[PDB]
């Protein structure tokens, strides 16, 4: 431990270095030299948020439109033909004709292949879907299959009008489906109801502020406890998102079997603790109905709680109850609003004569559950029941609703679509007996994939940083880089997925349910990969969608607020047999032209758009901005090559040479070094790049360590820098370069006490994140690029806790483990200062340390003395996807996140019949 002042020394010689090394071996200079010299086959764009903004919301809005119309057109078509159907019931004479998907492939179909929809496809025919449990050949499925015989014109018209429709599909109470391009089924056994979906329940009733009461009484242990278990679970994966329920179970009192006392939202989380309360049931004791009731009722009175103000109703699971609760009843309901929903689960022997005049009597409906088959179909028929105030309505209910993203179940990813319901229209210029008009015949629906809408968003006219994302009111996001699925519908909060911060919780609070504004402040800044985060500045700039009740809203950090393009009008340079003389190219496989199509391998990739560009600036229907701007891109890289990297053929340290750019071209100097490149040819999704636009020094990317492929000591570490241009006075940060760094020459040469072969002090060097890159140990440089804290906890428990370093915690419920929680840890530096010192001390024994950071880089030297003399291991520290289940649920639901709900809400219509008990 010889001085500060030598520590200064060794550091000020270290950065010095690194840093000119890492300049000469790169040429930042050369790159912006080029462009600035240049300037004049490029020019400079304004990207003005609110203009974007706004031309985005209205072409999403037309979008949606199109679907409503489409939608709209179909219900009144299915109304007219329903209301015409004469109800025959001898099928002898005419076959019904329909192709049944599912069978051993009625019609005998062609199935064409076409783009789009990756299987087989046919247009003049419709599929017809069938659950299984459902018995065909009887006369009450195949009256629906005539009446709906007459819908494949209408689906044939809007095909025909608008070619860009994904599916349309409708859906009645039999079970039947109707999608039009007729595709065999994907089952090349299923549980699946068209019934049992998010997409028709949604559209099937209204919003809820439900209750659980379960009985929980000696009497209810075992066979029933499993079955009634099994019921709840299933009534909440009925429930959808934007509904509020809580499961009490009365026991001579009603206890709430959960941790919130009140309602909550019913998100994923809350569904999955309150899964796991109801699996905790225990049933010992006596009934007490007064109890349960009073306890329900003056829950659904709270008022202070965030609420949808809509259908409040309460669903009884009991075995047996003879308690009439009348008290309760026939004095606290003069507004009616409660519909109880009495079921019977499992067999007793208890009279059903208390429980179904309860059930009739409130408003409600009763059920009898016998057990496990009818618990998939028995379940849901009281959303029939609640859409009876619907139906009444009728012309002013039906509007178009569009649910959250989720997994398509036939294999086309993430997709929304919206929901209308059918009802009896028959015979309304008499009215005559409008006594089933209550029963809604079904709900059809017509989807949308994101695909589609981020079409409408030019996500490559601005820097990888920028993004557009769009929320609803729930709070969850429609479009996000971060939303990725896992294979349950997709949830995702902008809390959750982006950061979390003040500034950004008064936008969601204030201006996001249908306000205009724009905010420029400082936040952290998420790295793409899960190890790296930042500081930087953004402008958030947000508008409402008029048509829905969605938002959207733009990212630019304020070097993006300029772009550049293509002023009007190298070619071979992209030639794999003149790699060797330019590089080794990669090209982003950006869909740059119709014609040609994604094709990953890269190679053949490369080759196809060589010699498409060969087979002529015409481009009838071929996208000329990104052409354009690649071909510049590639002009700029090769000369880079040609003039700067070409002269020295081979530095002892620099093992490699790249750099990447804004248009989708990599080159690596020797093929060889081009051989072992892992990261993908898309410019926009490599983290280094992302991290090096955000930092405004060089960053060092450590390898990873224990991964199957060469990358420690045949491949070195990875330098970067991004290069800064001025043309009128405005930055703009068009490209990043780097070198590869050899292993072996940063040890000979770190090697410059801080001998090896020993144990007494240790010399070590980090980055922003605690990853490990050069040591003299011998033992430490063999495990390179891993967690500082995996190999020597005590110190940096020591620096994390002297705020050298800060850390936040990300949740991330989107993921796959071997439903799963990912604690993402990200250590950053904090303070802007440059010299630490002091004694860490693990009882006994003591130890020195005085770390000193190396400037224009995110790399810390830390000098201490070896762990031999001082045995001191806490707890690891661990920096991965952690298996955790974290926040806690109970805590975040006392001061929930600000949330809007739907105006429109039917319940307690004047003239409801009920009069089936
Ligand atoms: C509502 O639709 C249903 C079919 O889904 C109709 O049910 C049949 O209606 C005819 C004529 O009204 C009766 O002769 C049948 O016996 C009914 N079926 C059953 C099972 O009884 C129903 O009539 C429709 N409502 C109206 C007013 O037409
Ligand atoms: C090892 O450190 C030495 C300096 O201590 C570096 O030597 C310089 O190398 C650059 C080119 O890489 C030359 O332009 C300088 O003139 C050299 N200076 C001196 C004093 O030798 C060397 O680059 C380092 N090598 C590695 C592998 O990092
Ligand atoms: C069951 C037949 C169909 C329903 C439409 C389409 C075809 C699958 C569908 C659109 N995503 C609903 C669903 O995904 O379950
Ligand atoms: C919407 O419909 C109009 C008219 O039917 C059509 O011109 C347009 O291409 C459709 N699609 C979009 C996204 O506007
Ligand atoms: C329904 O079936 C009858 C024969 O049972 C047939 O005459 C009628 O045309 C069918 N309805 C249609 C095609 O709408
Ligand atoms: C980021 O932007 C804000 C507002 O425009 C400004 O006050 C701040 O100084 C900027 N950050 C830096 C690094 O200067
Ligand atoms: C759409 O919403 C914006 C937001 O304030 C409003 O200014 C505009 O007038 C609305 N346009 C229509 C046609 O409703
Ligand atoms: C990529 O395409 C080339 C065609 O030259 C082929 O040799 C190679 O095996 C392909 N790579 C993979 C991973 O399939
Ligand atoms: C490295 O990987 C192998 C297999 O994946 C495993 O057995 C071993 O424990 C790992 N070593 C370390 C230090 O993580
Ligand atoms: C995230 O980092 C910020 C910046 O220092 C800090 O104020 C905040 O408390 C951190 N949050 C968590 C969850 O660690």
């Amino acid at each position: 431990f010889p001085s500060a002042v030598t520590i200064k020394s060794w550091v000020d010689k270290m950065q010095e270095d690194l840093v000119t090394l890492a300049k000469t071996a790169s040429g930042v200079n050369q790159l912006v030299d080029i462009y600035e010299k240049y300037q004049d086959l490029y020019t400079v764009e304004p990207n003005n948020a609110r203009q974007l903004v706004e031309i985005a919301a209205r072409d999403i809005e037309k979008l949606l439109s199109n679907r409503s119309k489409a939608l709209v057109r179909l219900a009144l078509e299915a109304e007219k033909v329903q209301a015409a159907h004469q109800w025959r019931e001898d099928f002898a004479s005419n076959e019904v004709v329909y192709y049944n998907a599912k069978d051993d492939l009625r019609i005998k179909p062609v199935f064409i292949e076409d783009a789009n929809f990756g299987r087989q496809i046919s247009y003049q025919h419709a599929a017809v879907h069938i659950p299984t449990d459902i018995y065909e050949g009887s006369t009450i499925v195949l009256n629906e299959l005539n009446w709906t015989s007459a819908l494949d014109e209408v689906f044939k018209k809007n095909r025909e009008e608008d070619p860009s429709l994904l599916w349309q599909v409708f859906g009645s109470a039999t079970g039947l489906a109707r999608y039009y391009p007729a595709s065999p089924w994907v089952d090349n056994i299923d549980l699946y109801d068209v019934r049992r979906r998010p997409w028709y329940i949604q559209g099937a009733a209204s919003p809820k502020d439900m209750l659980i009461l379960v009985d929980v009484s000696g009497s209810v242990s075992g066979l029933t406890l499993k079955l009634i278990r099994t019921s709840v679970s299933e009534m909440l994966e009925t429930l959808s998102d934007d509904d509020f329920v809580n499961v009490a179970s009365f026991n001579s009192n009603a206890q709430d079997v959960s941790c919130f006392q009140h309602l909550v939202q019913a998100n994923v989380r809350n569904k999955k603790v309150l899964k796991d309360a109801v699996n905790n049931i225990t049933a010992k004791g006596i009934t007490d109905y007064k109890k349960g009731f009073s306890f329900a009722f003056e829950q659904l009175l709270n008022y202070n709680v965030s609420r949808a103000n809509c259908n409040k109703i309460i669903m009884l699971f009991t075995d047996g109850g003879e308690e009439r609760a009348q008290e309760i009843f026939n004095k606290y309901n003069k507004d009616k609003k409660v519909r109880v929903f009495t079921f019977s689960v499992g067999q007793h022997n208890y009279d059903r004569g208390p429980i179904q005049w309860m059930a009739c009597e409130n408003k409600g409906y009763y059920y009898e559950i016998p057990s496990i088959g009818a618990i998939r179909i028995n379940t849901q028929e009281y959303l029939d029941v609640l859409g009876r105030p619907m139906v009444l309505a009728g012309d002013k209910a039906k509007q178009v609703q569009w649910t959250n993203v989720y997994l398509d179940a036939l294999e086309l990813g993430l997709v929304i679509t919206g929901t209308l319901p059918v009802f009896n229209i028959t015979g309304q210029f008499e009215n005559k007996t409008n006594l089933k008009n209550q029963l809604i015949l079904g709900v059809m629906g017509v989807d949308v994939s994101l695909e589609d809408i981020k079409r409408l968003t030019p996500r490559f006219t601005l820097c990888p940083n920028g993004y557009y994302f769009a929320i609803d009111p729930n709070g969850y996001v429609l479009l996000h880089p971060n939303l990725q699925p896992k294979n349950e519908p997709v949830t995702l909060d902008f809390l959750d997925a982006e950061l979390e911060n003040d500034i950004k919780v008064e936008i969601r609070n204030k201006m996001i349910d249908g306000e205009s504004g724009e905010k420029t402040f400082r936040t952290l800044v998420k790295s793409q990969d899960e190890r790296y985060i930042d500081k930087g500045n953004r402008t958030y700039t947000w508008t409402p969608v008029n048509g829905t009740d969605y938002s959207l809203a733009l990212v630019l950090p304020t070097y993006s607020f300029y772009y550049i393009k293509a002023k009007l009008e190298d070619s071979e340079t992209l030639k794999p047999d003149n790699f060797e003389e330019s590089g080794y190219t990669f090209i982003a496989p950006r869909d740059y032209c119709n014609d040609l199509k994604i094709s990953d391998n890269n190679t053949e990739f490369l080759l196809n758009f060589n010699e498409f560009i060969d087979r002529t600036p015409n481009n009838p229907s071929c996208n000329a901005d990104l052409i354009n701007r690649v071909l510049l891109d590639a002009g700029f890289t090769n000369e880079l090559v040609q003039n700067y990297w070409s002269k020295q053929k081979n530095i002892k340290g620099v093992k490699a040479r790249f750099v990447v750019t804004d248009g989708g071209i990599t080159r690596v100097y020797p093929k060889e070094a081009g051989e072992n490149w892992q990261e993908n040819p898309e410019t926009y999704e490599d983290s280094f790049y992302k991290r090096s636009l955000d930092n405004d020094n060089y960053v060092f990317t450590a390898p990873y360590f224990n991964k199957s492929g060469p990358g420690a000591y045949e491949s070195g570490i990875m330098v970067s820098k991004a290069v800064e241009i001025y043309i009128q006075g405005k930055l703009l940060k068009p490209a990043v370069v780097g070198i590869k760094i050899d292993v072996n020459s940063w040890i000979e040469n770190f090697t410059k006490d801080c001998k090896r072969n020993s144990d007494v002090m240790d010399c070590v060097i980090l980055d922003d994140g605690g990853f490990l890159l050069m040591a003299n140990h011998d033992d430490y440089t063999n495990q390179i690029g891993r967690f500082f804290g995996e190999i020597d906890p005590s110190l940096m428990r020591h620096l994390v806790n002297i705020s050298v370093y800060a850390f936040n915690k990300s949740y991330d419920y989107q993921s796959v483990c071997e439903s799963c929680i990912t604690e993402q840890t990200q250590y950053f530096f904090d303070n802007d200062s440059k010299s630490f010192s002091g004694v860490l001390d693990c009882g006994n024994c003591s130890r020195i340390f005085h770390g000193e950071k190396l400037m224009n880089t995110n790399l810390i030297f830390i000098m201490v003395e070896s762990k031999g003399t001082c045995p001191c291991d806490t707890r690891l520290l661990i920096q991965a996807e952690q298996t955790s289940d974290g926040p806690n649920p109970c805590d975040m639901v006392k001061q929930p996140r600000y949330r809007k709900g739907p105006d429109v809400c039917f319940d307690n219509n004047v003239l409801e019949d009920y009069t089936d008990c």
